């Protein structure tokens, strides 16, 4: 399915998308709703960054290229926030 | 197929989203593929964030969900305006 594509850009947009979506779908089956959100949203953010990276490789529109840049920066930072929350949310408050 | 009411709601719509996004990115124009694919992906994030506001009990993740909804909605508006101009 990822092997049927109109163009190099579409091949790259599709590459990894199924695995990312399967990762999202499985991750949100975590029963703790906040942990499901963090794990699902990290997976979503991974997919957003990948799509934005492909737009920077192949895009030829200045507005969409700039938006792709901005999405990458913001999504990376939110992944960092979510990972820190996942690592630290069970720590004892002293 | 799911552990909980919250997980059932998180999963709802995600399948049709993968198919929708695979189709969207098969536009030959790479910037249009990006805009259509990313609108769909933003819609997925908004749906997940809404479910986190409905079921979540952690203040930090609830605040992040609220911020994501606002930002993604704004970027959807930008991408739609760009699509209309491109047409």
């Amino acid at each position: 399915m990822s092997d049927m594509h109109s163009s190099a850009s579409s091949q790259e947009y599709m590459a990894g998308m199924k695995n990312m979506h399967e990762k999202m779908m499985a991750a949100v089956n975590e029963s703790n709703p906040d942990k499901a959100f963090a794990k699902g949203m990290i997976a979503h953010h991974e997919g957003a960054i990948a799509m934005a990276e492909t737009e920077l490789k192949y895009g030829k529109d200045p507005e969409m290229r700039k938006l792709a840049q901005d999405i990458i920066k913001a999504q990376k930072g939110e992944i960092e926030q979510m990972n820190k929350w996942l690592d630290s949310h069970k720590l004892e408050h002293h």
